[PDB]
């Protein structure tokens, strides 16, 4: 129980709509309240969103960043407020391979959690 | 059911031993057969592991890479063979902070599964 903030870089691109909407739905299925914050590819809007999320005292943040400067600053602010952040994105490697990524500074000491998540992801993929 | 390959960069460090053991246990709990391949910090052995995994027809790969550049080529070969890869690792970011990473060649077009996993990570962290 608690509330999770879903911060998405945009909602005019389908990949991000699916990401934001599915994350909200899964949080609600697990017993959380969840709200989507749309940064609209704007640094100031993303920063304003973190202002409200920190003020509201959300329990966790699912964060799709708009860049690699103001966004890491916003993550730092959430950490100082004691709010864990789990970042989600997709990118293209130097050789062209596209990869979808989840990362977080919270769980580096928890190999059991990371192993279970990776296997559960593979399981959901294979069974569908 | 199915069969997953667990490719670990080394079995000479506790974090990686626990990672590999837990991945094998979780795969079995979820109804899969699982096999561990120890790369022993050797890109040649990692590549040879992917050689045998592709030939054996594994259904999924849980991948802890030895290197950043050379190991991405193994993710390509698996994708070329139609085997989905789910990578788990830890790195040091540009600000010098340790970061835990889970990533895949899947969910780059329809990220429903990755979205759910990110929320489950947060939930398990909170509980």
């Amino acid at each position: 129980k608690g509330k999770m903030a879903i911060v998405i870089s945009t909602l005019n691109n389908p990949w991000f709509v699916v990401l934001a909407e599915t994350a909200k739905q899964r949080a609600e299925q697990l017993g959380y309240e969840a709200t989507i914050f749309d940064s609209q590819n704007d640094t100031a809007k993303e920063s304003a969103h973190f202002d409200a999320i920190i003020a509201a005292g959300y329990d966790a943040i699912i964060f799709n960043p708009t860049d690699a400067d103001g966004s890491i600053a916003n993550v730092k602010r959430a950490k100082e407020a004691g709010i864990p952040v789990f970042c989600v994105d997709r990118g293209i490697n130097a050789r062209g391979l596209a990869v979808a990524q989840i990362y977080s500074d919270t769980s580096t000491q928890f190999p059991k959690l990371m192993a279970r998540l990776a296997v559960e992801w593979a399981d959901q993929y294979l069974r569908g």
